[PDB]
Order: structure tokens, then C-alpha cells, then sequence
């Protein structure tokens, strides 16, 4: 015992457990979820079905209406109207509008994309040349529908549902010691380890702190990119926000009135995910190190300008992960790992299967413990299972999946990029 | 540097999976299977001195 | 000011030490006076007078 020092370990790093996502306990592996989505046309469950609720598209003002008189005619690349027609297109996004001509004029005839063509009818709406619009069915039409008084080809429109569902299963995750005897009985002899249940830790932490990394990955994984579309500023960068670069901040010198300038991003995203999801606004956000320690540097109150050293919500990765909350708003915690500096947010309801991204733990950190007669030495491990999953409508794009039927479980096909609860913030010029 | 600029693209996206129950279940040569051990994890332990 | 430069350039780093304890092998059975000698200090004085 030449003087020994003592010793040093690495501390073990906390996680944000999952404060943001739905943990469905289960008692079975392979559990599922079912829904119901409104339905019209007759025919819930086919090509071209209508939803009658959703998000991100308007209603068809003139389904009961007039429209079950007649069809409208469709807007489309490179036609003409007429003054006082009334025209029909589904939107990629705000969905069905019905538009009367003020004016006789063409669409874009060099138009491709359904979006270059969406985009100038958007031109001729801001220009007064296409006017939302909406109507009842004339009475005397009414009057005989089904058939009446010698009528044919009148049956009113009709409206439903269609239930169906999702499926998960559980993936699992086990690691070993495989250690030695000698090593054991050594480190008995210099520090007092029992180095058995030193590695036991080891190994179940680094399980614990797998599974919850990698719910924080498929959250960055399936959120869909913010500043963009409509949190879009057109003279901006496309997903990224700056502070060397005056768009953003709205000419912003002076970090007292400039910094406030993300706040009011993250608000705008926040709100936006409410508009995919049909819930409520984003109530939680993870971050990088570097945003938190500016958020907890700025009154993120209403006020004049103001700025200080930031106090405002723990900044440290040593003790917690949970910084605090913003605004008394969002749940702010830090992205302890983050690749580059960037944000995402998103909205968790109080409704357990309402979160768009669930855990849904089923076996758990197991022990298992023997050894190898061979040599005898001993073996130890654990066991983990649980699968995970996504909200059937977290894409919202679509109305509704293909054959009645999918898996739960996040894709690239399923949710990359797609899903309604979050959205990605790139960050830089800190 | 162009790692992240594919990252940042959405070209390639962090990403983490479990193991099949399928393949867990038989890992270490089970039931006739090979080729297919665990992972595992242990320490090291050193030491550094100080003249006086 | 040419010195501070390569300090603050990392070329010059400030620092300083004891001895050693290849030294204090001996010091330790002199254990005072020596042929290995010590730094020794102690003080001066001044004075100034004046006249009404």
C-alpha cells in the first residue's frame, strides 16, 4: 500500500425516461391499436375515400350542399375559367376548396408537380382571381331526391367509417460480462470491489441508456423538419435558423432583443404541430446544450429586451437531462448527445396512447448468472424486450393505410421524416 | 464535415434497433444454430504515480 | 511584449516546481546546513526623515 490515492470512474450520464412518450406497460408481447376514421362516399374503405376530419385539410363545404347536385369542374394546369364558375381542387395541404372564377383566365400552363400547380392557384387567390366559396343545393332539387315524382340519378350523399388498426411486436437486447476469477479476487484486494455487481451495473445501465437513446433518435428520426412550408420564412435558409444572418431575427443585433428571436420560431413550430397532430400545442422540447444555455440566458417572458447569464433552467448533463420549463410552457430538456446543436419539439397528450411515439416495455433487465465448468469461470448478463411504436395518422399525409392493416413499428416507409407530433429545428451561429 | 452534410440533407439518419426474438433466442450456438455469440461488456483498471 | 506573444501563442508556458525527491533522499539526512545548499531570505530596512 505505497500511498495509494484512491481511485477515479466515469459518473454515469441521466436520461430523459419517457416524459415525452407514451410507456404502455404491457402483460403480452405483440400488443395493438385500433381506430376510427370518419368516412365518406359511400364507400369507407376505397381508393380516393374521403375523411370527414382531419388536421391539415378543409372539409368539403359543398359535399351536403350543392355538390351533390353536380360536380364541379377541376382546376388544372393550362385551363381557363370562366366568370362565375365555380371550381374544385384538392390542396397537398389545406385540402378541399371550392373556387368562383371573378375572372376568364389560365392556370400555369407550363404547371407539373401538383405543387407548382397548387402554388399559382394560391397566386390567383392572393390576386382575387379565385374565391373560396360554398352553397346548398338548390330546394327544388332536394325535393326529389330518392327518386321522387319520376327523377332519376338523385340519391343523397352518404357518410361512414372505417376501423382499422396497427399492430407492434418486441424487439429485444442482451449483453454479457464474461469476467474472471483473478481479476474478481484482485480487485477485492485493492479497492474492495466486489466486481460482479460493479459489471452488473455496467451492464444494465448501458442497456437503460441504449433504449432511451434510441427513443430519442426516433424522435429525431420520424419528426418532420420545421421552418419550413407554413413556418416557412421565404427569404430564410430552409430548416436551419441562424443568428448571423438578420431573416431570422428580424434584423436583430443586440442579444437582448435578438435572442428572443428563436423563442418566437419555437412558438411558430409548436403551433404548427398542433395543426398536423389535432391535439394541442407542442408541449415539450429537447435540445442541445448550446440552445438551453441561451434559453436559460433570455427572459423568455414578454418584455423589452433583456438578457443575462443563464439561470433560468438547469443547463447541466450532470445531475438531470430536465432543464426545466419554458415559459412555464414546454418541457425543456438536453440533448446530452446531439450530433451538431439543433432542437426538436413536439406534443404529448395526457392520454397515454396520445404521444406519437409510444415505448411499450414487456421484460425487463432480467439477470441471468452461471459459469463455465470448463475453467469455471463465471458468466453474468441481462435481458431486455419491449418493441416500440408510432400513432396510426402520425403521418397525416394520408388519409388512411393500405389493406386495413400495418405495422405499429417505425420504417423509413412508415414515419421517416413524416410524423405530426414533432419537428426538427437546425441550429447554429450560437 | 460530409457525413453531417448528408445528415443535415436527411440522407442519412441516426438510427437504433433491437435484436429478433427469433435470433436472441438461439444466440450462442443454440439448438444446433452458430456462428452467433452475445456482445459483452467489462473494465479495465490502471495506475499513475506522483514525485513528492 | 515579444514574450507575451509567444505566450499567448502557447510557445511559452509559465510555470514553475520543486526540486526533487532524488534530492530530498539527501536533504532529509543533513538535515540543515550543506554542501547542496539552500535558497535563504530574510529583510532589510529603510528609513526617512523629516524637518518642521
Amino acid at each position: 500500500g505505497p500511498a495509494v490515492m484512491g481511485m477515479v470512474r466515469r459518473a454515469i450520464p441521466n436520461l430523459i425516461a419517457f416524459d415525452i412518450c407514451g410507456v404502455q406497460p404491457m402483460n403480452s408481447p405483440t400488443g395493438q391499436v385500433f381506430a376510427l376514421r370518419a368516412v365518406y362516399g359511400k364507400d369507407p374503405v376505397a381508393a380516393g375515400a374521403k375523411e370527414a376530419f382531419h388536421p391539415m385539410y378543409g372539409p368539403d363545404a359543398m359535399f351536403s350542399g350543392q355538390g351533390a347536385a353536380k360536380k364541379f369542374p377541376a382546376l388544372a394546369a393550362s385551363t381557363q375559367t370562366t366568370v362565375g364558375d365555380i371550381y374544385t381542387h384538392f390542396f397537398q395541404e389545406t385540402g378541399t376548396v371550392y373556387l368562383q372564377a371573378s375572372v376568364q383566365v389560365t392556370i400555369d400552363a407550363g404547371a407539373t408537380d401538383a405543387a407548382k400547380l397548387d402554388a399559382e392557384i394560391k397566386k390567383q387567390m392572393e390576386a382575387g382571381a379565385l374565391v373560396e366559396i360554398a352553397e346548398g343545393m338548390a330546394t327544388s332539387i332536394a325535393e326529389l331526391q330518392e327518386g321522387f315524382n319520376g327523377s332519376t340519378d338523385n340519391p343523397w350523399n352518404e357518410m361512414g367509417f372505417r376501423i382499422d388498426k396497427q399492430v407492434i411486436e418486441a424487439k429485444s437486447r442482451q449483453l454479457k460480462a464474461a469476467y474472471s476469477i483473478e481479476l474478481a479476487q484482485d480487485l477485492r484486494a485493492v479497492h474492495g470491489m466486489d466486481a460482479d455487481a460493479e459489471l452488473s451495473g455496467i451492464l444494465a445501465t448501458e442497456i437503460m441508456l441504449e433504449i432511451n437513446r434510441e427513443v430519442v433518435d426516433w424522435i429525431n428520426y420520424s419528426a418532420q423538419v420545421g421552418k419550413s412550408g407554413m413556418t416557412l420564412t421565404p427569404g430564410s435558409k430552409a430548416g436551419v435558423f441562424d443568428f448571423q444572418d438578420p431573416i431570422d431575427i428580424r434584423g436583430a443585433r443586440w442579444a437582448g432583443e435578438s435572442f428572443k428571436a428563436l423563442l418566437f420560431q419555437i412558438d411558430k413550430e409548436a403551433v404548427e404541430i398542433a395543426r398536423q397532430t389535432g391535439r394541442g400545442e407542442g408541449n415539450f422540447i429537447i435540445a442541445s446544450r448550446n440552445v438551453v444555455n441561451v434559453l436559460a440566458s433570455v427572459d423568455t417572458g414578454i418584455s423589452y429586451a433583456a438578457q443575462g447569464l443563464a439561470t433560468g433552467f438547469s443547463t447541466d448533463t450532470t445531475k438531470s437531462v430536465f432543464a426545466g420549463v419554458l415559459g412555464g410552457k414546454y418541457r425543456v430538456y438536453i440533448d446530452q448527445y446531439a450530433k451538431q446543436d439543433y432542437f426538436t419539439v413536439g406534443y404529448k397528450g395526457p392520454n397515454e396512447m396520445d404521444a406519437g411515439i409510444y415505448y411499450a416495455p414487456y421484460v425487463a433487465l432480467t439477470p441471468l448468472r452461471g459459469s463455465d465448468p470448463k475453467n469455471f469461470q463465471p458468466v453474468m448478463g441481462f435481458k431486455t424486450r419491449y418493441g416500440i411504436g408510432i400513432n396510426p395518422f402520425a403521418e397525416s399525409a394520408a388519409q388512411a393505410p393500405a389493406s386495413r392493416i400495418q405495422s405499429g413499428m417505425p420504417s423509413i416507409l412508415n414515419s421517416l421524416g413524416k410524423n405530426a407530433y414533432f419537428r426538427r429545428v437546425y441550429v447554429k451561429g450560437i
